[PDB]
């Protein structure tokens, strides 16, 4: 019964042209090793009941793009920079013939149904001066409910930058609607290339791949698992029982459970699970762009790869607390390393070390590399555009194998959005330790 109809599609440019001194935004070496993907997130909001809501959202987006000007530009391959030509972000307006309260419940069980809310007019990412850096689709449901979907290029921005863009846009809309007294507008800079410029990394970066890993006829599907508060507490007690780690976190236990299931499904004896660690709040340098860590935008993170090595132990002897302790050791070692670095170039060198480790693991017939992105303890459910908090926030169906960790609307549960090959997923969802949490 549900039909989505695109009503408009255009380019939304920043309210004011980008100044001449900012038209070239040079990218960093972090951006060079950033995954060249466009990554989606979608927020669902209940009915505004504001009559000019579409116009005011377009206007607040233009004003936000004034500050996030590189997002309105186009990537140039030769110099590895962003020509901030104000070509604009892709803006899709659609209308769906059903209320929002007859979709979210269905979508939580079958994420595929969100595909008609995600725009894909995008072209080639690294290359293609014609590919827009940001794509937005606003799908208005039958009685005013809103699906805001953002498709952002990881070469220009990381999770922190996407969140800052979202926060600024929502704050601008909220001020435009309810009075400007509710302002929290702090500047963003985009100038980290001063300290780590893009460079030739033929001497710095591991390249790799191998055939048994390169079985490509994969059909990636996505499933949603909800790890509720009571289940997380049970897992925490099951781990503390061992007391080989103290105070396990929600993310630690949920990632350990998912990782054990992935290892049991893997058919390979060793595994490498890597997430992202944001360099911003965890270092002490203050050379110009790092005077204000929370104002700097662009990729500023390191990969954190935890290597489970199955030697002469069986997969049957795998226990939660060992995965927790491996994750904890790797994170602690990375934090200790970050404490002792003097320049931002050294933190790029640490990120490159971890990148090389991940490539070496990708290149082994014995290691299954699994990507994890945790968005938990990020205030996604407090991003307010001026009429209410999000009803739901998730990541739509991915085309690559990945696991996203999100907070639930309230409480301390975790939504795990797992994307993997269908042949693997059909057994994975029936793992007895996680099958009770699958929305299915």
């Amino acid at each position: 019964i549900m039909e989505v109809q695109v009503v408009s599609k255009k380019m939304v440019k920043p309210s004011v042209p980008t100044p001449d001194h900012h038209k070239t935004c040079k990218l960093t070496a972090f951006d060079q090793i950033a995954p060249p993907d466009q990554v989606p997130i979608i927020y669902f909001y209940n009915s505004s009941n504001i009559h000019n809501i579409r116009e005011q959202l377009v206007k607040s987006l233009s004003e936000t793009l004034t500050k996030f000007y590189p997002l309105a530009g186009r990537f140039v391959q030769d110099g590895f920079y962003v020509d901030c030509n104000d070509e604009g972000v892709l803006y899709v307006e659609a209308e769906v013939n059903i209320p929002l309260n007859e979709f979210i419940g269905q979508a939580k069980k079958n994420i595929q149904l969100i595909n008609d809310l995600v725009p894909k007019k995008n072209f080639k990412d690294i290359h293609s001066y014609e590919n827009p850096i940001v794509g937005l689709q606003m799908s208005y449901f039958k009685c005013g409910g809103l699906a805001i979907c953002m498709y952002l290029s990881h070469v220009v921005a990381d999770g922190y930058t996407a969140a800052a863009f979202t926060k600024e846009w929502s704050n601008t809309t909220n001020g435009i609607i309810n009075g400007d007294q509710l302002v929290s507008s702090s500047p963003i800079n985009f100038e980290l290339a001063t300290l780590v410029p893009a460079r030739d990394l033929s001497t710095v970066i591991k390249p790799a791949v191998m055939p048994p890993s390169k079985i490509k006829e994969t059909k990636v599907v996505t499933r949603r698992f909800l790890f509720d508060e009571n289940a997380i507490s049970a897992f925490k007690d099951h781990v503390i029982k061992s007391e080989s780690v103290n105070r396990p976190t929600r993310v630690e236990v949920v990632t350990s459970v998912l990782w054990k299931a992935l290892i049991n499904q893997s058919k390979l004896p060793s595994s490498t699970l890597y997430f992202h660690l944001n360099f911003r709040g965890k270092t002490g340098i203050n050379t110009p762009p790092l005077d204000n860590h929370f104002s700097l935008c662009g990729n500023f993170y390191t990969q954190v790869p935890t290597r489970f090595r199955g030697g002469n132990q069986t997969k049957q002897d795998l226990e939660l607390h060992e995965l927790v302790k491996l994750l904890r050791g790797k994170l602690r070692n990375t934090l200790k390393n970050c404490s002792e670095i003097n320049t931002a170039d050294g933190l790029f060198l640490e990120a490159a070390s971890n990148f090389n480790i991940i490539q070496e693991d990708l290149e082994d017939e014995q290691v299954d590399v699994r990507i994890f992105t945790t968005l938990c303890r990020m205030p996604l459910y407090e991003t307010e555009f001026g009429w209410g908090k999000p009803e739901w926030v998730t990541i739509p169906e991915m085309h690559l194998e990945i696991v996203f960790l999100l907070d639930t609307k309230c409480g301390t549960g975790i939504e795990a959005l797992v994307s993997m090959d269908e042949a693997d997923m059909l057994q994975f969802e029936l793992d007895p330790t996680i099958s009770a949490f699958a929305s299915l």
